[PDB]
């Protein structure tokens, strides 16, 4: 006598058709459960609005023809079969824009009551809407819809194998060391008809993820905050100090390089914009502004007199704030060291006033930036 | 009795030939409808003049041999068949320079009157002429011609399944969050003969898209406009102020870095050129120009006298604008502080005049830039 | 008479089934030994937390049906068979997120007692937790779990072919010239059940590797240490020396560029952070700090008097440290060269004190950096 | 009666052998015409010396066995056959280092007299010698040899389908918007024998292309020419003007960044070198040279006297060009303002002479650069 | 009568087995000659220690079953057969870490005495030890071992087809325009046993290559040498000249950018280091050193007196080298212009001495660099 593992495999696979749906009455569908686990988050391309994941996609369904009596064959109740030798459902992710590179599992299991169990390490790449407004603290609701491309609901009703609560909690297999965390995955059924009789079963999986903003924080914000503080203290100087002006130039160069670094190297998609680079743009803007202002005042150090305009403007401004003759050749030579103050000094002083006012409001800008930052931190920690 | 889903699949696919065109009289073609939907715009490579899209290409055609009487088989009127087990038309996009990575749909449908329904998530990559003249506000008319590579019109007449108006309006499935929008897709039939009897049916699809210039605007133009304004105000200074000249040097460094950033990081193909970097090149040019001019004047501060040439030139210029002796040792020591003005001052003043004239016209250049910008905005919003 | 190499190949492969597990009694598993060698470490992507290796994966198992009597066939005891013509186990690496590009070995060996010997140059790509805390001196414990995706332990018990000590020592085939070294590979068996009756055999291989930090050392740290030393010596200067302040600006630019270079070009994942760039951030921070301080003092050179606050603060500070009249016009003109010291000098001196205190503690920071460096060196050499 | 399209396909493909060369007398070859069209120039990698093209490769040959009498079968004279069901020639491009990604055309045509017509959108990647001497204006003669890898001339004689003049003129299908133009494609037959009896037919296709140097011109040369002009005018200054020297430093920084940008971002292979970056290297060199010279002179401003050496050298140089006592304390204090000229002035003047001589010859260098540029333009326009 | 090309192909391929080794007595191996030609050197990745080549791998071996009598079949002595229809040896390159993309040759030849001739354009990618010590002038001995992965020497003895001298000289087919040259390829047989009875034939091919250092020379060294010379001449200045110090800062910025460019853009693996960047690191180091020294001296310009320490140190140093009263108010006001020299001058002079000593030894460093360079040139030209 032969092995029953041969005799049964000879029985079940002979006179079988991989194309014909495995059912005796066509009017019934062949229902298909699934189960999804997130092994890891391989990569997140914020620019192209796509996602890279690796999952352990299980699958279960029934085949009327893959049935036997265990007692007739060695009391056997399971059997390995090649997946390519039987009918298989053409499940497909709606967001699957590009083919996933993953190895084909050459076998499946079968039970003595038509059941089938196909597991595989499905790797996938999908599209997703990615918000960059909270760029370090970004949290997403990327989706994974599961369905047949063609087979209607009347042939294939997608279902779930595990219970949904069990699915959301399941973090049995995950690599936390990645840049991106994972919070849960909510499954939900849906029916989908673009037009009549095109009913298609569906099973959405609201994948949720959270970024670890530590690295971005230390790498980006703290250098920016140091730049902010050096601008803050640089404004303390008196305007026509020349290398006060060159110091604002130094800060301009640093801010320029950093602002450049943002979309040089850091992810910044075209849709929307993050507020962080916005605030940095603003601070650089105010820097160059008062760079021009102290330069204006430096021109005004040279005797130059528009003081009427200036004067009523500062009034409204602060309203809104609410032989011996020859040895006196040498005397005059001395006092000419600062005799030009009689014109230079009014404009010098009011320029100093501008410097300090502008300094206060720039400080307020940096304050708003920090407030926003702490708000985003709290929101990130909120879930 | 067996299942009719088996008995009919056994009937239809036995004694079938995938190669032979599915028709009884060869003189007739096998007409093929299609339908096209734009799931998304994955990427746009402005440099290589190509496009990346993901579409839901449907397809319909008739097969004389895939016919049956429903009553003979379980009153059945539909059936799933493997796509690889029957004749298929070799439709192919003319612009399809590189193979699209997309998964093969292993099944199709068939009706009891020879009809076939093949749907698939065809991903594709094509060439396209891309205008960069309106770089942020670029709007394109990229095409997708559909045809058989070989089969003549006498075997295969391409058609359309839906009506064209329905097709242009259809944005049922699209992801607006991408960098690129989508306006519509115009279908149109065409016949194509390079030479006689090589008639080939065709079906063009004038894909239309629109960029969201917000990110590029904030990231590029506003920094550039701030650079423009600091140059504007820097020109207010008097020429031989030394760090006026160093300030123009600072602006030169910033403009250099930015102009470099343009084709460093921002898309800029070799065909044509965008006007934005053009205007920036111009403003940098005028900056370095008057950097040289104030330097020229600084040399002229040193006593140096070509004032005849200068003098008739400024005339035509403004025409076109239309013991006690020893204590006077110390007196002369004092007045020698500015006795050199007798030569320095004429050249100093006319240099100041150059600075201000050049400042006005540079302002006009920046004005033209802004006018152009608003024009492009209006054109972008026009459709 | 024909060749026996033909007659036996005709005997063994006819009436064979690639799908059926090669066994006579299903209740027994088909045990599978393995053996692993590390040809090379192709690449290590610290960012994406993955690994690239090339290995010589051997494999051994038994087939009850691939049995013969050597005497009946030319006294033959070995035979080459195509691997695609027989049953094969579906071994698969758990961390195998992306398919390895490797060539298929078209043949195997078989012995006259059911034994099989399949060797292949399996290339693979896996995930791994990668610590960057000791960025140059990083040492990892990346893993390679081996198992069947589906087949339970009751069908397939993974084992080892060689002995484990022999395996760990084996560096017969390895390329030491790569960036990454290799220390050993520890094999270990494991059983794995997510839930009941889902027992799956496993065989982990704790791959160990060590970086050669020479290049990173010379390329990164020594330039940084030179930057550190120039800041050290720059602090020796007196505060209101103007280009002392510009020298700190120079160092700020250099430090900025280098700190930028770190995550520009050098690997720096998002999880955790290396201490090296941390220390560099700190030194840059102290530089910009005292840049602001000497600037503050430069403002204070201008007559300005907050000296009460300063004075009790420095007290607590050092507690914690524990006609002739007209020719005297010219006399006063002379002595006015430094008559402003009466106010400038106290603030100047205490600013000098700040410079030197801050210099000492910055020196201590650089000291801690060097201590850490030597510690990591010793740890690296420790194994 | 069945369809003749079935009956003939049943006749022709039964008892056919895809491997056997389709011929009755082996002594004759099976001649093969071709035809080549350039759809587009996808990319040109100047570094790796390769080329990316997309072509419409037609092909024609005879099959003695694929013959029928039209009258016997529906008066039919054409027929679609799957390409994979018949003999095909193994044509292969000699420069085809890397496999072209292109879709397989699943059908061909056949006529009733053994003729076959296979068209396909062959995409390819080849090697090519690429001259960068005229980097913007580069024009190439990249080749595409066509042949069988194995089949000798005695089995396969390559030929041409169209006439060669028709082929060179044909630009029916081409996309001019690419960076690269196309001028023509010259076909030519060749016989090729490395050694005796290894005669192999061949069909070379001298693809010709021309770059559109507009973008490179505006993006590279004009900024460089502006740099040139600012150096030109900067040399007008007198040497020991300090920020003359700092201005040459500014230009040095700009030139450095640009020279870096060249092989940073612009294509520059290792074989040979373009003259454009050469000229830029030269101008930067002369800048740093006279930067050192004005620095030398600045040291010489300090009293320092080598004037004998200098003096005979300038001779040969220009040969080759072919109480009251106390109020005179204050008098001497005044005249000491420039009493150091008695030594500073000779060296100052001769340094000025060096500045101007060096300025003239640097101007000549820039002149040569421009002359070369116009020459290359004319050559580019020449064909 | 049929064609003999059909009748013989029908004879030879019927009753054939692709798996069984083509031999009548198993005790003999099936010996396999080869031949190798280097079409081109596609790419060399110095970082990953790999190589990219394109070769024309021929192959020859015998098949006992593919034998016929020419006279019985049209006096035929050659025949084209599909390669996939017969036994083939599983030759494989030991260094073949990643699969080569190359097209499959669908045919082979066969002669009437069992001989087979398979040619193919094998493309490959391998690992190789790459020395970067002579980075521009690097010359390698990269290897290509050929063998069967499995089949022992007792089944397959690798051999060579051509003679070895003929093989080393053969440069019939090569593209010299690439970055990399080729000198020769030495073939050599080897036997290989990790352990007993695992004898495996082998055929190593010591590929040799040489870089064309022209581009790297002009692009890297000459700018570096110009930097060296400007530092050389900058050291001529007197120390407390302020923009001497700023000039060393300029050179520091340039050197920094260049040193950064090295491993930014130029290949620099982690194993070992090139001496060129080493020398550049050294010169930058000495620059920043004496930048600090002139800064030290500038502090010492301020009256400051450690001159005892300095004095005995310079001794050992050079040992190792082996009313009227009021008008004298104005007199003293004058002479106070340099009365501070009484302390400033000793320290100033000895600082000048340091500058010049350090200048000499830095010159020596640059000298050593140039000597090394010429040495490497000579070595490169040596073969």
């Amino acid at each position: 006598t032969q092995p029953a593992l041969l005799r049964l495999s000879d029985h079940l696979l002979a006179n079988y058709k991989k194309g014909v749906r495995p059912v005796r009455d066509w009017r019934k569908p062949t229902t298909v459960s699934i189960d999804v686990i997130m092994y890891a988050i391989l990569n997140v391309d914020e620019k192209n609005q796509v996602l890279t994941t690796y999952i352990w996609y299980r699958q279960y369904w029934t085949d009327e023809f893959l049935q036997w009596t265990p007692e007739d064959f060695d009391n056997v109740t399971k059997l390995s079969i090649p997946t390519d030798s039987i009918w298989v459902p053409d499940i497909l992710i709606n967001e699957f824009v590009d083919v996933g590179k993953s190895p084909n599992i050459p076998y499946v299991y079968v039970h003595h009551r038509g059941e089938v169990q196909n597991y595989k390490p499905l790797q996938l790449v999908t599209a997703c809407s990615l918000d960059i407004y909270n760029f370090p603290f970004d949290v997403q609701n990327c989706s994974l819809t599961f369905t047949s491309w063609l087979h209607t609901i009347q042939d294939i009703n997608i279902t779930l194998w595990r219970s949904p609560e069990e699915v959301r909690s399941d973090k049995s297999i995950f690599i936390n060391q990645g840049e991106w965390e994972l919070l849960e995955v909510f499954p939900q059924f849906k029916e989908f008809s673009i037009d009549i009789s095109n009913s298609y079963a569906e099973m959405k999986f609201y994948v949720i993820i959270r970024r670890r903003p530590l690295f971005y924080a230390v790498s980006l914000l703290l250098p920016s905050i140091f730049l902010m503080v050096v601008d803050i203290v640089g404004f303390c100087l008196p305007p026509d100090s020349g290398e006060r002006v060159s110091f604002k130039i130094t800060l301009l160069l640093g801010y320029s390089v950093f602002l450049i670094i943002v979309s040089d190297t850091l992810p910044a998609t075209a849709i929307g914009t993050p507020l962080i680079g916005v605030y940095f743009v603003v601070c650089m803007a105010l820097l160059v502004i008062s760079l021009a202002e102290t330069i204006f005042i430096v021109r005004l150090v040279h005797k130059q007199d528009v003081p009427d305009w200036l004067r009523h403007l500062v009034l409204d401004r602060i309203a809104w704030i609410l032989l011996l003759q020859e040895l006196s050749s040498i005397r005059h030579f001395l006092e000419k060291r600062d005799e030009m103050r009689e014109v230079a000094r009014d404009w010098l002083r009011v320029g100093y006033v501008l410097d300090r006012l502008l300094f206060r409001i720039y400080l307020l800008a940096v304050l708003a930036y920090s407030i926003t930052l702490v708000t985003l931190w709290s929101i990130w920690h909120s879930s």
